[PDB]
């Protein structure tokens, strides 16, 4: 149910935002941009050193407030406790950016069922848990979920099966939740971010002698995600290219869903 | 260039506007809307008797001027001169609604080059003369050009082949000048209007024994043409089974041109 305005940094001033996987990469960048914009901000990841740093820049950059809570999203207790603790810290919640992911490498699949389950737990199941926990507050602010996904979450890829599965799962889970929200008269927006290669310490570390693509700036990536969510869009596409950024849209799907939109009109 | 704005009937009034093939069906309706919204309206067609019917109903509906001219658009001399005459009769021009077509019926194309030629003359070539004559005045007003087309102008259908050819012609031509303008700083607006079956007499006689879904009303259609016309949209769809309205769109093509530009 996209917005009908144009983005302005002020849409975020005074907004209370959680960003996860917020200690390096895109997550960091989002915190900073929300900082420049004068938002309350709660950030998270496992290492508390690195998080402190981020919290510093954020306060220097302009945040109405800025905290951090360290912990693994491997553990679901923390996930549901983090949310309750963070909505306390800022006194309520406007947007929830689900961004974190478990350490992955590019490698062929030969029997790593530990990695597959782990991907599923951290990259997918935690999202749902956090969303469950944030939903009450989100309702009462008419906030917004943002979810960060990938090419590999829309099309297949050899080096990253466990990761793809997890990303694909988000699409299916949240898109199918997005429907429920419409009919539910639930006024919380769900934005899915599909990204091509992005220049992160980590991404490069894992691709820099295998993949040939040009990667996009982490800084701009982050802003497009904040905006997409601010403008309550359904998908955000971002890739150095524009060939790609136009293909991942799948209108067959737009249709079929529109069609099957009226195979039922019952509660 | 798009516009996320919204349509109020007031975007019109005071606007200088031509409506071709107004003597019947959708043309009549477009004008009757422009009259119930009151702009300057010069209206063409051949039938002089019916082009009077229309010219007066428009006054008694609130047009800030109604006049007719009566000729056959087969005549490229006439066409160029109609747009002069109407240019004078109005002191400028904002919106040109190319709509006229030529007598067709469903028929399996055997060997009738004649119908193919007339179709290209009246349905494609003339609209091109109308435009070229109109272009100075529309430059001076940052106006809009509205081209009316059809399903048969996007995808193949049997039985209307002369037709489709002239319709497809309109797309290649106008979408291609459209681009010429943008990458040029020329602020003229070109709308292609892709319309499924509509409920009009000459269009009902023709499709007689063809299992169509109900033709959507000439009125909202006419309105739709005018709306997106005014809204300066690149293209405008409209079909009764609004189903179609979805996949009639061709996203595949959008991608291509973006890159070549
Ligand atoms: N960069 C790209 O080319 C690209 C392309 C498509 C999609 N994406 C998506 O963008 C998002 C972020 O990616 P990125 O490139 O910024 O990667 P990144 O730099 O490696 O982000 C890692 C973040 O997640 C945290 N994290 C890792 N394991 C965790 C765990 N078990 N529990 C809680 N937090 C954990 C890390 O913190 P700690 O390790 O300190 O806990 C760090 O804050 C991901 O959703 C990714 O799929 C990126
Ligand atoms: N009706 C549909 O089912 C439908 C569906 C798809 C597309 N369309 C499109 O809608 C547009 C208008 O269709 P319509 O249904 O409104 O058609 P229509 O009812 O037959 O009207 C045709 C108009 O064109 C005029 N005309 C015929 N020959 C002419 C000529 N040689 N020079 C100048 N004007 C001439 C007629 O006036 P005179 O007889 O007085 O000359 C009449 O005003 C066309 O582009 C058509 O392709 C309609
Ligand atoms: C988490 C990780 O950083 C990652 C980055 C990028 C994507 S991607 O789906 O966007 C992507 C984009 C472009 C291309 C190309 N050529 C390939 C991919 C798959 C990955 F190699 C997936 C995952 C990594 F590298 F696996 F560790
Ligand atoms: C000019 C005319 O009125 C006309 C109307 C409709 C279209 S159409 O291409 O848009 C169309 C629309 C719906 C369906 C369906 N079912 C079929 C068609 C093709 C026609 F057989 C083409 C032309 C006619 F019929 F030829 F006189």
């Amino acid at each position: 149910q996209p917005l009908n305005e144009e983005f302005r940094p002020e849409m975020l001033q005074g907004k209370k935002v959680i960003v996860t996987g917020a200690s390096k990469g895109i997550g960091r960048e989002m915190a900073y941009h929300l900082a420049k914009m004068g938002a309350h901000v709660v950030v998270t990841a496992r290492s508390k050193e690195t998080l402190q740093k981020v919290v510093s820049h954020c306060l220097e950059l302009g945040a109405a407030s800025a905290h951090y809570i360290a912990g693994t999203m491997e553990d679901m207790t923390f996930a549901e406790q983090f949310v309750a603790q963070a909505g306390k810290l800022m006194g309520g919640l406007d947007m929830l950016i689900l961004n974190h992911i478990t350490n992955t490498s590019l490698n062929l699949f030969h029997d790593d069922i530990h990695h597959v389950r782990k991907s599923m737990e951290v990259n997918f199941l935690s999202y749902v848990v956090l969303t469950v926990a944030a939903l009450p507050m989100l309702k009462q602010s008419n906030g917004s979920i943002v979810v960060v996904s990938s090419l590999a979450g829309k099309v297949a890829y050899p080096m990253v099966a466990a990761y793809s599965a997890s990303k694909f799962a988000l699409d299916g889970f949240f898109s199918s939740i997005r429907k429920e929200y419409s009919v539910s008269r639930v006024n919380v927006s769900i934005t899915l971010c599909v990204l091509g290669l992005i220049d992160t310490e980590t991404a490069m570390k894992a691709v820099s002698g295998i993949v040939h693509m040009q990667a996009a700036p982490k800084e701009e990536c982050a802003l497009e995600i904040i905006k997409g969510g601010a403008l309550r869009q359904e998908e955000v596409y971002y890739d150095s290219s524009l060939w790609t950024t136009l293909l991942i849209r799948n209108p067959s799907r737009k249709i079929l869903e529109f069609l099957y939109s009226t195979s039922y009109n019952m509660d």
